[PDB]
Formats: C-alpha cells, structure tokens, sequence
C-alpha cells in the first residue's frame, strides 16, 4: 500500500525505471528512462496524498516524476523526467488491472506512462513518455525492496 521502496518495474520487458545515467544526484529535468540494471539509484517512494493520488519520489535524489514542461495536458509521446518542483501535475493515479499489475495515469491529462515507442523490449536507455494508449507494453509492476 505503497508505503517504502519500490522498483517501477514493465511487465513486458523486465527493464526499470531509472533516472537516465543512474545517478545519485540527477538535475531537474533529467530524462526518466527504462533499464535492465539494479541499485539503490532506481528505488522510487511513493507519496500518497489522499483519494489514490500520488507524488512518485526518487529515493536517492528526492524529486518528482514529472511530464517534461509540466501541462495539464501535455501530448502524447511527452517525455516524463524528475524536477523538484510540486503542482497538480506531477500528480499520478495507479490502476491495478485486477491482478498486481497496473497503469500508471497521470491526474490532470488522463494519459499513461510508456515506454516510447511502446515496445515489448524496449532498448536500455530508452524514455518513458505520457501516451493515451492503453495496450500490455504499458502494464507496470512495483517491486518492493
Ligand atoms: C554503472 C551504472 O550505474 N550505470 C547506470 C545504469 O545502472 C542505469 O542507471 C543507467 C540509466 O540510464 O545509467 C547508467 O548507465
Ligand atoms: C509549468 C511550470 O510553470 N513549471 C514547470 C515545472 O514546475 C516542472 O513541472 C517542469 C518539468 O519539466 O516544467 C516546468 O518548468
Ligand atoms: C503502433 C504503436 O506501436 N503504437 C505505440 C503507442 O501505443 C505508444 O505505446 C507509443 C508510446 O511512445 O509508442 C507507439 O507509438
């Protein structure tokens, strides 16, 4: 019930969410990004703020998942970085599919974290995006460490 630490892991390929570059100490609007590896650097805290929404927290930096620009609407294929900043759009809502797997919504637009380009198999080191599509290359799981 999201309290501790997480990996953001796609159900499709295995791969994680990391900071792009795995750093300890990434500046605002560093890329988030899908990778194979493992470490301190990829545990995300989630912060609940009431009635299921979510501030998505890198543990070793303590930034925020946010869209690239921070729209209430951005479009489709918007990059998702972390920035410090707070606001009603770095909020998120998870949906859980029924079986522990979820869709990760962001609050103001309704659009989904991806992988970009929806790939299976997406490639180490390729960003995480906002998309209106909902398929199984969207499906995430959360880890507990
Ligand atoms: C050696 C090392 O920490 N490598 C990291 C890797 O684990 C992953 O975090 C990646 C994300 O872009 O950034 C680096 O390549
Ligand atoms: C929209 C705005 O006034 N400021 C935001 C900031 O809060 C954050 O969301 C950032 C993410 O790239 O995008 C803009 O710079
Ligand atoms: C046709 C096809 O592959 N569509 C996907 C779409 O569903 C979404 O996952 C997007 C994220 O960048 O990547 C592709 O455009």
């Amino acid at each position: 019930h999201m309290d501790g630490y997480y990996k953001i892991k796609h159900k499709a390929s295995g791969k994680f969410v990391h900071p792009k570059g795995g750093s300890s100490n990434p500046p605002n609007d560093t890329n988030l990004v899908l990778h194979s590896d493992k470490h301190e650097r990829m545990l995300f805290q989630f912060v609940d703020l009431g009635d299921g929404y979510y501030k998505i927290k890198h543990k070793a930096s303590g930034k925020f998942v946010h869209p690239k620009g921070g729209s209430s609407n951005p479009p489709n294929d918007t990059n998702l970085v972390l920035h410090s900043d707070k606001h009603e759009r770095m909020l998120f809502q998870f949906v859980d599919l029924g079986d522990g797997y979820y869709k990760i919504k962001h609050k103001a637009s309704g659009k989904f974290v991806h992988p970009k380009g929806g790939s299976s198999n997406p490639p180490n080191d390729t960003n995480l995006v906002l998309h209106s599509d909902k398929h199984e290359r969207m499906l995430f799981q959360f880890v507990d460490l």
